[PDB]
């Protein structure tokens, strides 16, 4: 159930894209298990999930395809923000 | 700098596992907001903290990879504890 367990946590963190024409899709939601949960099944997602942000103010998700190790999009600061990735495609 | 609003607290309220193998981490620390700031940083932690428990008495945090809302642990009561569970991953 509980897949969030799969990625690797790094608080008070987005990614902000490098690329400009790079598309994340997005969704406003309750938990950040369900933006875990649709990403891990790529659920909705016209791509494979690599990571996903959760806006904890918002309550909204931001899944994108690739992680931080690629030059298309890189880490960056931000208070109400929590950046997972999956443990799969690190390292 | 101050992640424990972050949580939802129930005083007097601690979590006891429903889940015979459940793993959880422990640690004697000086304040509350050590256990918070560990847990949404997820640092020395093997999965992602959903809440936390703090002896009050002992002064210990109790790491838990799931919260209440989860099959593998419930609330109960008990005089020494208070139950944070983050905003994140409630409602």
């Amino acid at each position: 159930r509980n897949t969030i367990h799969e990625f690797k946590k790094s608080a008070k963190t987005t990614l902000i894209k490098i690329d400009p024409a790079l598309k994340i899709k997005t969704k406003k939601v309750n938990t950040a298990d369900q933006c875990a949960n649709r990403c891990t099944r790529n659920k909705g997602l016209p791509f494979t999930c690599k990571a996903f942000v959760f806006d904890k103010a918002r309550k909204q998700c931001l899944w994108f395809p690739f992680n931080s190790m690629s030059s298309g999009v890189k880490k960056e600061f931000g208070h109400e923000f929590d950046l997972y990735e999956n443990k799969d495609y690190i390292r």
